[PDB]
């Protein structure tokens, strides 16, 4: 299946379209500040990112309509060194049909999801979704 394409901007203002990234697996996860599970997983996220980022394996961390500052703060606390949008009007939630949160999506080089994943993630989990849709 196809994955809705959106266009997005990061919280540096640069406009991030998901179909500039064909070629590269996409780990696209929805999230937002008050999820526990995101407080746990996105270090395990930043640091499995030291090792695939160079293998063509992209981070998309969407974030469900806060502020720019809940954001940046989250970023901060949490060691985040991958890419987050700003979902400002939660468009692009709904056009995953995204719930619960957060959810990831696994899309492979040639645009397709591969998983949908909901619920709780290791950093092993974390490990092998992301050598599931790398390019190499």
């Amino acid at each position: 299946s196809d994955a809705p394409n959106f266009v997005l901007e990061d919280t540096n203002g640069k406009r991030i379209e998901l179909s500039d990234l064909k070629g590269k697996g996409v780990f696209l996860n929805f999230w937002g500040t008050w999820c526990e599970p995101c407080k746990k997983e996105f270090p395990y996220m930043a640091n499995q990112y030291k090792h695939f980022k160079s293998q063509g394996v992209e981070i998309v961390a969407v974030n469900v309509g806060e502020s720019k500052i809940a954001v940046h703060n989250f970023m901060k606390s949490y060691g985040v060194n991958f890419p987050v949008v700003l979902d400002t009007d939660r468009q692009v939630l709904d056009a995953y049909d995204v719930s619960p949160l957060p959810t990831t999506f696994l899309i492979n080089p040639e645009g397709k999801v591969v998983k949908v994943v909901t619920g709780t993630m290791t950093e092993s989990m974390i490990h092998d979704y992301m050598n599931l849709i790398k390019p190499g």
